RNA sequence: GGGCGUUAAGUUGCAGGGUAUAGACCCGAAACCCGGUGAUCUAGCCAUGGGCAGGUUGAAGGUUGGGUAACACUAACUGG
């Protein structure tokens, strides 16, 4: 998965602070982060069902924080999607 | 005894009758063989040139939008 290293820097750019690990934001970032890189997994690997139904597993958790968030605080939702350049 | 012979003059011209070989009384095939002449018609090919008013249909591809985690997909447009 995501390595330590990025996963601590994400945490820095979303949360609180370094601590802060669990805030919305952050695992929404993160989430983000390892389904972006999966994009190019799932690209030569096309025949990798078995991970991709744990990509599908970020994916739809990651769909179930972002709504939590948007009925929690709206503006703190459009933010963070647009920062993360989603929805298109 | 029997067969063929012995006891009939022939031959050379000339005219004629027939026959033979020859086109052989005249005309007439379809064809077979040999050597030439023809692709200015037409068949196919080769090189080099020319021609197809006007009106339709609107493939692939591309752009944008929606869409999808990402593709799929989908609309309009463009394209020809
Ligand atoms: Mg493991
Ligand atoms: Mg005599």
């Amino acid at each position: 998965s995501l390595s330590t290293e990025a996963t601590a820097k994400i945490v820095s750019e979303f949360g609180r602070d370094a601590n802060d690990t669990g805030s919305t934001e952050v695992q929404v970032a993160l989430l983000t982060a390892q389904i972006n890189h999966l994009q190019g997994h799932f690209a030569e690997h096309k025949k990798d069902h078995h991970s991709r139904r744990g990509l599908l597993r970020m994916v739809s958790q990651r769909r179930k924080l972002l709504d939590y968030l948007k009925r929690k605080d709206v503006a703190r939702y459009t933010q963070l999607i647009e920062r993360l350049g989603l929805r298109r």
